């Protein structure tokens, strides 16, 4: 079975065809590409090794970021796993690995990595789900040169949750990408600046990760699965000395579905013993991490399994941190969007199985770094229909056809809005400058 993550559908990539993507080349500057992965092995992917990061096709351990990014761009269509923006093995992908498990390990600069993308990879699009706080004239000039030479540069705005500029995203020659969730709401962590240019799916993004390093969840009732609806295993964290460390609960639980009603700020769970506890999320991640509140409400009641669904404030699919100070949540708990939670209440009383599974080959990630590949992936796809147009023209098309979000007009949170592949393509169909 193959799933189409919400982001793929929202950007409109599923209705277009990448049959011509072979005339485009997108270079991913990141932590490598797990070429051994079933959903990535057979892509038209190449790479340029660097003395400091080993093989581009071997991310190593706990260095799956680049693989997740690559999966969003080109996870292969094959009835298993997921699908990326261009899943039919047409697009040319070049990999430049600048990150090792320990961190940046490239023998040279970011400018050098981009040079390699262009000179060695023949890249038309360079996607960078990375960022730093510093900026320089040499770098600004080098990237402006590549841009004017016809290379489209795209980067992540950052997840610091403030107005700071992250580079290269904040240079004028680069598209700064913001993150929004499945309800098109601005991601609380997404940095907001006057450089933010466009938005892409960046909360609860399912994609490929280094084989065996992922994690998934599922909800089954009447022999049917809610997996395709989006079920996120709780990113549980428990105390570990001077901080918190991941303490995932990977197990399965089965029992009659029962909901803990939320009245004001109080819970009416009753006796959840031997049952799967459905509960609406109280509060939302931002200045704090309240996931534990609704979650513990269920647990305290004796629930064997817990299903937390989004509230009306943030109805989209959330993948929040489950900060468990007392390490109380020792049962499998998951997160689903509001629509899914409301559909589940119709099944109350029925036998339900909730499960969190470790050692998987896919996983849900959050980040402007996840929104970025949606944008660069769509940019490459749309560009393949009109390779004659310049990078600046393609960039203009994406901006001119993005779906305005939040307050009317361009804003620092979402830029011009949610990228729209179909509209962008239609734009260039008229001419390289649109209608
Ligand atoms: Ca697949
Ligand atoms: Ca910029
Ligand atoms: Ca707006």
């Amino acid at each position: 079975a193959e799933t189409t993550p919400w982001g793929q559908t929202f950007v409109g990539a599923t209705v277009l065809s990448d049959s011509q993507a072979g005339n485009r080349t997108i270079c991913i500057i990141d932590s490598g590409y797990d070429r051994s992965h079933n959903d990535l092995n057979a892509n038209n992917v190449t790479g340029t090794n660097n003395s400091g990061t080993g093989n581009w096709y071997q991310p190593g351990n706990n260095n799956a970021h680049g693989t997740h990014v690559a999966g969003t761009i080109a996870a292969i269509a094959n009835n298993e796993g997921v699908v990326g923006v261009m899943p039919n093995q047409n697009a040319n992908i070049h990999i430049v690995k600048v990150f090792n498990e320990a961190g940046w390990g490239y023998s040279s600069s970011l400018v050098a990595a981009i040079d390699t993308c262009v000179n060695s990879g023949g890249a038309n699009v360079v996607t960078m789900s990375l960022g730093g706080s510093g900026s320089t004239t040499t770098e600004r000039n080098a990237l402006n040169t590549h841009y004017n030479n016809g290379v489209l540069l795209i980067a992540a705005a950052g997840n610091a949750g403030d107005s700071s500029y992250s580079y290269p995203a904040s240079y004028d020659s680069v598209m700064s990408v913001a993150a929004v969730d499945s309800n098109l709401d601005h991601a609380a962590f997404s940095q907001y600046t006057d450089q933010v240019e466009i938005s892409g799916p960046g909360e609860a993004i399912l994609s490929t990760v280094t084989v065996g390093e992922g994690r998934l969840a599922d909800i089954t009732i009447g022999g049917q699965s809610y997996f395709s609806n989006g079920v996120v295993p709780h990113n549980r964290l428990t105390p570990s000395g001077t901080s918190y460390a991941p303490a995932p609960i990977n197990a399965s639980a089965t029992g009659a579905l029962a909901e803990c009603t939320v009245n004001g700020t109080s819970f009416s769970c009753g006796n959840m013993a031997n049952k799967i506890c459905l509960v609406e999320r109280v509060g939302n991640q931002g200045s704090s991490y309240p996931e534990i509140n609704s979650t513990k409400a269920c647990k305290t009641a004796g629930a064997k399994g817990i299903i937390v669904y989004s509230n009306s404030a943030l109805p989209g699919l959330q993948n929040p941190f489950l900060v468990d100070a007392n390490s109380d949540i020792t049962v499998p708990s998951v997160s689903v969007d509001r629509a899914t939670g409301l559909a589940l209440k119709a099944k109350l009383g029925q036998s339900t199985t909730v499960s969190n599974q470790g050692n998987q080959d896919y996983e849900y990630y959050n980040g402007t770094s996840m929104a970025t590949p949606h944008v660069s992936g769509v940019a490459t796809l749309v560009w393949s229909y009109h390779p004659e147009c310049s990078a600046s023209q393609v960039r203009a098309a994406l901006n001119a056809t993005a779906d305005d979000l939040s307050v009317a007009g361009r804003d620092n949170q979402t830029g011009y809005g949610m990228i729209n592949a179909v509209a962008a393509k239609a734009y260039l169909d008229e001419s390289c400058t649109g209608p």
